[PDB]
C-alpha cells in the first residue's frame, strides 16, 4: 500500500503508524490510515492542538466495532486525519467504595468486561450490560449502549443501578476541551449543565475518563427457549401461552432472536436471584461469560452456506435460518447451556467478536411498558408479511435474524449523585410530554453485508417504523450504534440525517435541553472541529 503523506511537524515523543482499518462487521475498510497511542490524557491535549494548528481530525479509535461511521467513512480521504487508539494506554481502571454510591473511574479506552470484572471483586456491578464485554467504554457511552434489562414487576432497582444506556451512570467525566486560546483538560460533574451532552455523544467529543456508579452486584440465571412458535412468543396484548410480555413480568429481562423462514426463536430470558445460595436447583453454574459456543464458532456447512451466499447464491437464505437454529436448538442442548447460572456479568455477556458479521436495521420504540406485546405483535406480523412478500417475486434480501428485546430509560432515579438530567441526545432519554413513557423497545434485523436488495428494504422498515410508532402513545428512535437513514444506504438518506435526526431530538423536550442545546456544547468545546469527519459535519454541524 502506498505510504501517506507524513504528517507536518508531528510530535516527535508520539509514534505514528500507518495502519489499516475496518469496523467489525468490515463494511468500512480503508487500506490506510493514521494511528497512534497516547499514553496519558495530556497527549490527546497536545495532538488536538497540533491537530488544530494543521487543519487535522482526531478521532478516538476504541474496539472499532461501529457500524455508524463515526470514526471514519468509507472510501474517504484520510491524508489529514490521525485515529487516536484509547485501549493502549487510557485504561486505567480504580474502584471508588468511599461516598454516597460506589463508582469506578475508568479511562476511556478500558473495555467494559475489564471494568465490570474489577467491580466483581468488590461486589459491585451493572444490571444492563451491553451483550459483548470488548467494547470501550467511550465507544459504549457514546452510543448510550445497553442490554436487555428491565425489573421484573414488583423488583426494585437496587441503589447504583440504572435499567437505561451506560451513559446514565456517569457521576463525573474529562475531555479535551477549548479553554478560549488552546485544547485542555476539563472535568464535569453530573450536576452540571454542561455534562448532558457529554455522556452520549457519538465521538463528538473525546473523552480520556469517566467515573460510573454501580450497584451491588447480584446472581441471575438466563434460561434459553427454542420450543416456542413465534406467533405464541409474539402474539397479540393479553394472550395466553408463553407470552415475550410474560417472561419481561416474570422475570425483567429477556432476548428473543428470530432466525429467517424459521417457525421459532432462540428466546433468553434473565432472572435475579432471590455461595450458591439462589442458586436454581436444575440451572448449571457458570463462573466466565460467553457460555454459547457453538454461537461464537460455526461449523463447516453453515461457513459452506456462509461463503456462497457471498459468492451471490442469496436463495440460500430460505435454508440458512433453519441452519442456524438448528444448530442453536443442537448446540443448547449439547453444552447444557439452555438453564445456566452465576454473576451478572458471565450471564449478560455472550457475544464475542468472532460471532458472524452482520449489519442492522430498524431502531427503538420508545413507550409504555404496557405497550410491549402490541409493539413486537405489530412489528412481526409486519416483517414476516415482508420476507414472505420478497419471497414470492423471488428474491431474498433477508438472511439474518430478527432481534427484540427491551430495557429501561435514562431515569433519573436512578442516578444517586446530584444530577441535571439524563443524557441530552440518547435515544434511552425520558420524554418529558410523557412520563408513562418508561421503556426502549430496540426492535432490530440483521443481514450479511452486500446482501443485495437488503438496505432498500431495511429503508422500507425504518419508513414503516417511523410511521407506525411515532404517535400519541410512542415515538421512535434510530439507534446510533445501528444502521438508519438508508437512503437506501445506511447513512445516505440526507433529509434524515441533515432534518429527521433533528427533529426527533427537539420533540417533547424543552428549548434549553435539545438537540440544539447539544451542537451548541459540542461547538462550543471544540470550534475548530477537530473531533469530526464528514458524515459528523452533516449530522451535528
Ligand atoms: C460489533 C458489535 C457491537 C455491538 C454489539 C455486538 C457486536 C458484535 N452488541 C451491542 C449490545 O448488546 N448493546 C449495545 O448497545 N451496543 C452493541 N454494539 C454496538 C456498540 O455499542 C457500538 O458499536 C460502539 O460504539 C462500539 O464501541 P467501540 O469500543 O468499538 O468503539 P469504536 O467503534 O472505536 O467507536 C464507536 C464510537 O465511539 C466513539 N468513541 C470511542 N472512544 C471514545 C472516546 N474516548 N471519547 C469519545 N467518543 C469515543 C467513536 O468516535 C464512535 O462514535
Amino acid at each position: 500500500v502506498a505510504p501517506l503523506p507524513t504528517p507536518p511537524n508531528f510530535p516527535n515523543d508520539i509514534a505514528l503508524f500507518q495502519q489499516a482499518y475496518q469496523n467489525w462487521s468490515k463494511e468500512i475498510m480503508l487500506d490506510a490510515t493514521w494511528v497512534c497511542s497516547p499514553k496519558t490524557p495530556q497527549d490527546v491535549v497536545r495532538l488536538a492542538n497540533w491537530a488544530h494548528e494543521h487543519d487535522y481530525k482526531i478521532r478516538p479509535r476504541g474496539a472499532m466495532h461501529g457500524w455508524t461511521p463515526l470514526t471514519v467513512e468509507k472510501g474517504a480521504n484520510v491524508e489529514k486525519v490521525i485515529l487516536a487508539d484509547t485501549m493502549t494506554h487510557l485504561n486505567g481502571i480504580t474502584v471508588n467504595t468511599g461516598g454516597p454510591v460506589a463508582t469506578v473511574t475508568a479511562g476511556a479506552g478500558a473495555s467494559i468486561e475489564a471494568i465490570v470484572t474489577e467491580l466483581q471483586k468488590h461486589d459491585l456491578g451493572w444490571a444492563n450490560l451491553p451483550a459483548p464485554g470488548v467494547l470501550s467504554i467511550g465507544g459504549a457511552l457514546a452510543v448510550n449502549a445497553h442490554g436487555a434489562a428491565l425489573p421484573a414487576v414488583g423488583q426494585t432497582t437496587l441503589p447504583g443501578h440504572t435499567y437505561g444506556s451506560l451513559s446514565n451512570l456517569v457521576t463525573e467525566l474529562t475531555a479535551v476541551v477549548w479553554n478560549g486560546t488552546t485544547y485542555a483538560l476539563e472535568t464535569y460533574q453530573r450536576n452540571d449543565p454542561r455534562i448532558t451532552p457529554l455522556l452520549t455523544n457519538l465521538g463528538r467529543c473525546f473523552l480520556t475518563s469517566v467515573t460510573m456508579q454501580a450497584g451491588p452486584n447480584f446472581r441471575q440465571r438466563c434460561q434459553s427457549y427454542t420450543d416456542i412458535p413465534w406467533r405464541e412468543l409474539f402474539a397479540p396484548k393479553g394472550a395466553d401461552g408463553r407470552t415475550f410480555e410474560k417472561f419481561v413480568a416474570e422475570s425483567g429481562g429477556a432476548e428473543a432472536i428470530w432466525y429467517p423462514f424459521t417457525e421459532k426463536p432462540w428466546m433468553k430470558v434473565w432472572t435475579v436471584s432471590p455461595s450458591l445460595v439462589g442458586k436454581p436447583p436444575q440451572a448449571r453454574e457458570v463462573s466466565g461469560p460467553y457460555n454459547y459456543i457453538f454461537s461464537d464458532n460455526l461449523p463447516e456447512p453453515i461457513t459452506d452456506m456462509i461463503g456462497a451466499i457471498n459468492a451471490g447464491n442469496p436463495g440460500i437464505a430460505p435454508l440458512f435460518g433453519p441452519a442456524m437454529y438448528e444448530i442453536t436448538k443442537l448446540g443448547l442442548a449439547a453444552t447444557n447451556a439452555n438453564d445456566i447460572w452465576g454473576w451478572s456479568k458471565d450471564v449478560q455477556f455472550y457475544i464475542k467478536a468472532t460471532t458472524l458479521r452482520l449489519t442492522e436495521g430498524g431502531g427503538a420504540v420508545v413507550t409504555s411498558r404496557a405497550n410491549i406485546a402490541t409493539v413486537i405483535n405489530d412489528f412481526t406480523e409486519w416483517f414476516h408479511e415482508r420476507i414472505e412478500f420478497y419471497r414470492a417475486k423471488g428474491e431474498f434480501p433477508l438472511n439474518g435474524p430478527v432481534e427484540i428485546r427491551c430495557c429501561g430509560l435514562d431515569q433519573a432515579a436512578d442516578v444517586k449523585v446530584p444530577s441535571v438530567g439524563p443524557p441530552t441526545i440518547s435515544a434511552t432519554r425520558p420524554r418529558p410530554d410523557h412520563p408513562d413513557w418508561d421503556v426502549a423497545i430496540w426492535l432490530n434485523v440483521l443481514g450479511v453485508p452486500g446482501t443485495p436488495g437488503m438496505f432498500e428494504f431495511y429503508r422500507e422498515m425504518e419508513q414503516w417504523m417511523r410511521s407506525h410508532y411515532n404517535n400519541d402513545d410512542a415515538t421512535f428512535r434510530p439507534e446510533w450504534s445501528k444502521g438508519w437513514a438508508f437512503g437506501p444506504d445506511p447513512y445516505t438518506d440526507n433529509d434524515i440525517v441533515t432534518n429527521k435526526m433533528r427533529a426527533t431530538y427537539i420533540e417533547g423536550v424543552p428549548t434549553t435541553e435539545n438537540w440544539d442545546t447539544a451542537r451548541a456544547r459540542y461547538n462550543q468545546i471544540d470550534p475548530h472541529r477537530v473531533f469530526t469527519n464528514g458524515f459528523m459535519d452533516k449530522l451535528l454541524p
